[PDB]
């Protein structure tokens, strides 16, 4: 079983997932000053008000939050986009500490925490039909920056105590996921990959610019979940992040100026 630890963390990945090793994965580093502007990126369009959040739960890895994708009612379209992408899912990567946790870095720094919102692509009929394609998935990265008290945060970080140890999940309706965004939607762009195993390269990246805030008080919360489940060895679920990998042939662009 892959994990973050010593002897199953991101350096072993590739002895059984060997596309850890391939020509588009992630995350990757983000030079500003060698990311385009693209001026004929569109903006991002992000129509979230009327997602419903179902449940939330611990899979050993992170913690996912879930969402009926029956409808093209939350989705993702425009940025670098075509169609039409519904969102599925979101979880975080955060770290052991305020100064490490995010897996996309920008000019090297580290943010306390990453947002991933997974979103498939409505042209391949389902979630596991979409990440056999290049284009089957959107994610938007977003960073926490350690700061004041993220108010969007807020009910997120009062259930993960009902969701210690993995295989625990909880019922987590009425989640509004419009709180985790920042006020400007400006983006980077890339093609890469999933960031766990299998690591299929299966992704339109759409990093944020602007982080989201978080107090080191509602981060410390996501530090009290656990790695292991019933009968194993209790391990603090810190340090999720899989680090920076070669950005080989591809290119970053930029929405913004
Ligand atoms: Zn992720």
């Amino acid at each position: 079983h892959w994990g973050y630890g010593k002897h199953n963390g991101p350096e072993h990945w590739h002895k059984d997932f060997p596309i850890a090793k391939g020509e588009r994965q992630s995350p990757v580093d983000i030079d500003t000053h060698t990311a385009k502007y693209d001026p004929s990126l569109k903006p991002l369009s992000v129509s979230y008000d009327q997602a419903t959040s179902l449940r939330i739960l611990n899979n050993g890895h992170t913690f996912n939050v879930e969402f009926d994708d029956s409808q093209d009612k939350a989705v993702l379209k425009g940025g670098p986009l075509d169609g039409t992408y519904r969102l599925i899912q979101f979880h975080f990567h955060w770290g052991s500490h305020d100064g490490q946790g995010s897996e996309h870095t920008v000019d090297k720094k580290k943010y306390a925490a990453e947002l991933h919102l997974v979103h498939w692509n409505t042209k391949y009929g389902d979630f596991g039909k979409a990440v056999q394609q290049p284009d089957g998935l959107a994610v938007l990265g977003i960073f926490l920056k350690v700061g004041s008290a993220n108010p969007g945060l807020q009910k997120v970080v009062d259930v993960l105590d009902s969701i210690k140890t993995k295989g625990k999940s909880a019922d987590f309706t009425n989640f509004d996921p419009r709180g985790l965004l920042p006020e400007s939607l400006d983006y980077w762009t890339y093609p890469g990959s999933l960031t766990t195993p299998p690591l299929l390269e299966c992704v339109t990246w759409i990093v944020l610019k602007e982080p989201i805030s978080v107090s080191s008080e509602q981060v410390s919360k996501f530090r009290k979940l656990n790695f292991n489940g019933f009968g194993e060895p209790e391990e603090p679920m810190v340090d999720n992040w899989r680090p920076t990998q070669p950005l080989k042939n591809r290119q970053i662009k930029a929405s913004f100026k």
